[PDB]
């Protein structure tokens, strides 16, 4: 009568276009056939000349070196991929970039936490681990999701790449580390800063201009979650407080530096939350809107609902524990 | 290490495109993966802007409507278009043909047996059934093929022509229509005739001709399960016997005509074989030859050795029925 889950219904087809989508309703192998697909709708297939059976394998390789982490997981590269593939159709980025520079958001946007330890660069760092021994303290995670990616791609069976002359993939990349190795938090300000100077006389066609703002971009969709509807943006908040706690516990049992607003003693969702989408998200979609009006409607709207939703539940986290004393 | 059986090895990949391709050790679905790949591969996909995942819908729905006979199966379907697209590079028929009519060639070798209930045209016609009384005692079966293979298309998503504008559509459908009909044996002497007066003086340019080449390769392909190698050719010999086992057994308990060469009591395995190999299927081949050189050395020079093992084992058969028989 109907079909297998991996066949995509035309519905769902549609629904993948927008930020609205619910990640929580698919399961693994659901999930590889949205990828697939956005890489056939965005004609990166046709442009590229990608064996469609290879792009297949390397889907399938990408989602056995991501772990099993409370947030930074495959469901969460999905979220963020998904995310990018919404922002080409809503602020039609095809008409702005070139399809290699199409290839270079989306492969990088589902690579970029390839083998995530779920502890974070501090935590390597501190702790001295092979990590931040091999890459000198300086972003290990980022280079290893980056390395771990290009490993991926090494391997024949996996190169979507392989028809692709060494000229274009020697360009390609160099966009992804770029684009990897900027999603470092720690680097926020600095990119935020360069990026906002830039964009005070943008211009499509100055090289450095746009590598900032696919920087921005692939930034935007890592940290996207707040923008999703209440529903399924709630749920990624308490798988992200959990992996936090899951480290502050190893650092405080091995006598590491407890960052506070990783402390089980010190966070709540709603403060955690507020300042977050106040001071982070906020601005950096404000300073997107400017090139790109649509994302108000579209991102803005919901981060502002966001954002009042968890101003509101401070007062009444307050009100709560006043309570209990006096 | 561990991908799953329906991604397909490049080993896989590679072997697909070669005669002595062994269709027996694949599930449905790798089957399936198969025959998508087929379509990419031969830019079919590129040229009639078919939507990927209605492609594997349609190829779902196509398998769905397969029946579970000994012969007439899925597995044959695939097996004849499997030798097609080994056609298509051994005899690098795309310098001969257009895009349009490769997938004329390909859909119909897909679509050609579909819904076969098992038993032959001759049983239809005698017994007076509901297909023989629908088409009028003509081709009757053929005649079913085809109309399933349009009520799949015209599911809209099952419909691998929808982006076809309806010129092509007109084209495509007639094509098929042609294609299939010409698989009823009963006309094969009336085929092998026209084919050899335009063969005097072969056009790659007159439309009757290359219409005429395109139902030999259709034709071809339909019986070539022979031309494989031992290991893989037999079984099929095995389970077409079944199949009319099945109905000379069920015509000889209903009163109906029995054709000599489906009878139990005066048919070997063996003498079958040498009289199909030397008088339909070397004489077919023999003339496609002089268009395509390179047949000789990879189907008849098969088929010569084929002819010679089974004149051995119908020697060792005759002496066992030699001590039975009393
Ligand atoms: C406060 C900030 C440095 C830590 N931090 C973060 O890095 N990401 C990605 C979040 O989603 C987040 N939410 C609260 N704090 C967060
Ligand atoms: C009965 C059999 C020896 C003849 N025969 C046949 O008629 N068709 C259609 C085949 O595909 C086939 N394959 C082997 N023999 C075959
Ligand atoms: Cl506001
Ligand atoms: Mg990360
Ligand atoms: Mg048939
Ligand atoms: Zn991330
Ligand atoms: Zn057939």
């Amino acid at each position: 009568p109907t079909y297998p889950k991996y066949l995509l219904s035309p519905e769902t087809i549609e629904a993948l276009r927008k930020p609205t989508f619910d990640v929580w309703l698919w399961e693994p192998n659901e999930m590889l056939s949205c990828l697939e697909h956005m890489y056939h709708d965005l004609g990166l297939v046709r442009d590229f000349s990608i064996n469609p059976v290879t792009l297949r394998r390397w889907l399938f390789c990408v989602h056995d070196n991501y772990r099993n982490n409370p947030f930074h997981n495959f469901r969460h590269c999905f979220c963020v991929a998904q995310m990018m593939y919404s922002m080409v159709w809503l602020c039609s980025l095809q008409e702005k970039f070139s399809q290699t520079d199409i290839l270079i958001l989306m492969t990088a946007a589902i690579c970029h936490d390839l083998d995530h330890p779920g502890y974070n660069n501090t935590y390597q760092i501190n702790a001295r681990t092979e990590l931040a021994v091999r890459y000198n303290d300086i972003s290990p995670l980022e280079n290893h999701h980056c390395a771990v990616a290009f490993q991926i791609l090494a391997e024949p069976e996996c190169n979507i790449f392989s028809n692709i002359p060494p000229d274009g993939f020697k360009q390609i990349r160099q966009g992804m580390i770029t684009l990897i190795l900027a999603t470092d938090m720690a680097r926020h300000a600095e990119i935020m800063d360069s990026f906002k100077e830039k964009m005070e006389n943008f211009d499509y066609s100055n090289e450095e201009h746009m590598t900032l703002l696919k920087m921005i971009l692939i930034k935007c969709c890592d940290i996207s979650n707040a923008v999703r509807p209440m529903e399924v943006a709630e749920p990624w908040v308490d798988c992200l407080l959990e992996e936090y706690f899951m480290q502050s516990d190893r650092e405080k049992s091995e006598g590491l530096p407890v960052a506070p607003f990783m402390d089980r003693d010190k966070v709540t969702k709603a403060t955690a939350q507020i300042g977050f989408i106040k001071f982070v998200l906020i601005p950096m979609f404000e300073t997107v809107t400017k090139l790109f009006p649509m994302v108000e409607e579209i991102m803005l709207q919901p981060l502002w609902e966001s954002r009042d939703r968890y101003e509101e539940l401070k007062r009444i986290d307050d009100a709560m524990k006043e309570l209990q004393k006096k």
